[PDB]
């Protein structure tokens, strides 16, 4: 049980946004609160990642980058799970103090993207994704997007990803006395992982675009946000850093 012992043991607790629920819903407040939530969620992903099995084989700057490139898809992924498990995918459960209803979806101007993220949530229920399946997939997300140019030491990354792909394959919810079953379960879960990437890309696009006009619209971006968004995110949007897909796109 050792691998999943780890994952569950290091799975972060509740991160609040700091949001002031008892004021008017508005774009500037909704998005200033998400940027503080993203900033906090980051700090936790950092410690979560660093405690992952085998993670510190990676070169130190690879570690940071990997985290930076994966940070949005992971947040989104875990977010969707919170929304699955807390509200049964009706609303987006960013935080206990930041739960997006339809109305906030519109006011945040992220309706198109919230829709996708919510669809994602619903897949968890449709597919009856087990909590165990969720953690393994989420851990695997960390290792699903790299510079095409390669990492400072790619050898150890491939070894981890391979090993993390292996661990998910053991734990899939399936009839082991039936070929088609586990075969089928894997395919589904791989597709689901793949489906996280286009959504992350949309959020990147939006946050980046948003950052550029942040001075105008007075949406506050934290230290590490602006650092990531202006430096790492554009590499992804420029096609320098690409997601590792299971299936061809
Ligand atoms: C997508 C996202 C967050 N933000 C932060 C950056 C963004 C593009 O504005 C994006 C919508 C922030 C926090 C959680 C959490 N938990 C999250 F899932």
């Amino acid at each position: 049980p050792i691998f999943l012992n780890v994952l569950e043991a290091i799975e972060p607790g509740v991160v609040c946004a700091g949001h002031d629920n008892n004021q008017p819903d508005s774009f500037a407040a909704l998005l200033s609160s998400l940027n503080e939530l993203g900033e906090r969620q980051l700090v936790h992903v950092v410690k979560w990642a660093k405690a992952l099995p085998g993670f510190r084989n990676l070169h130190v700057d690879d570690q940071m980058a990997v985290i930076q490139y994966s940070w949005m898809g992971l947040m989104v992924f875990a977010m969707g799970w919170r929304s699955f498990t807390n509200v049964n995918s009706r609303m987006l459960y960013f935080a206990p103090d930041l739960v997006f209803n339809e109305y906030r979806m519109h006011k945040s101007r992220m309706y198109s993207q919230c829709v996708r993220m919510r669809h994602l949530s619903q897949e968890f229920g449709w597919l009856q994704i087990t909590p165990q399946e969720f953690l393994c997939m989420k851990a695997l997300l960390l290792f699903s997007i790299i510079p095409v140019d390669g990492l400072k030491n790619q050898k150890f990354f491939d070894e981890l990803r391979m090993n993390y792909i292996k661990e998910l394959d053991r734990i899939i919810a399936c009839k082991r006395k039936n070929p088609t079953s586990c075969s089928r379960r894997f395919y589904q879960l791989t597709k689901l992982l793949d489906s996280v990437q286009p959504i992350a890309r949309e959020l990147h696009q939006f946050t980046f675009d948003l950052l550029i006009k942040s001075h105008m619209v007075s949406v506050d971006f934290p230290e590490m946000m602006a650092e990531i968004i202006s430096v790492q995110v554009p590499k992804i949007l420029s096609g320098k850093v690409k997601p590792i897909y299971f299936h061809t796109q």
